């Protein structure tokens, strides 16, 4: 059952509640979701209801966007974790970013298996 790529799609950009959302929560999440060693430079997690995130994968909360990505109609709770130095070794030291903004998906079979993880920066 289920989808190994889909559960590596919700393992690293899926988190439905943090009762915390700045440095530290980023800091800890990382670590606790295999993300350090080496650390990750960027990392963007999605809060709340798991089902508006299948759905971009269709119609009902989702428009085609670029070549094969596909947009949410909705806009979503996020939490961007940029590490910080630059060095890929741990100590990881990150600085989170919260935000409400629809993101940017690559669906398989109906599922959500990629994450658009560039939009998310700050050029």
């Amino acid at each position: 059952q289920d989808n190994s790529r889909y559960t590596h799609f919700l393992t690293q950009h899926y988190d439905a509640k943090p009762q915390g959302r700045d440095d530290r929560y980023c800091e800890s999440i990382m670590r606790r979701r295999g993300l350090t060693s080496p650390c990750k430079d960027i990392n963007t997690f999605i809060h709340g209801n798991k089902r508006s995130i299948k759905a971009i994968c269709e119609n009902k909360n989702g428009n085609p966007h670029r070549e094969n990505l596909r947009i949410s109609k909705s806009s979503f709770q996020v939490t961007t974790c940029k590490l910080h130095g630059g060095s890929p070794w741990p100590p990881c030291q990150y600085r989170a970013t919260a935000g409400f903004r629809n993101v940017v998906v690559a669906c398989e079979n109906g599922l959500p298996v990629h994450l658009h993880q560039s939009i998310f920066r700050r050029p």
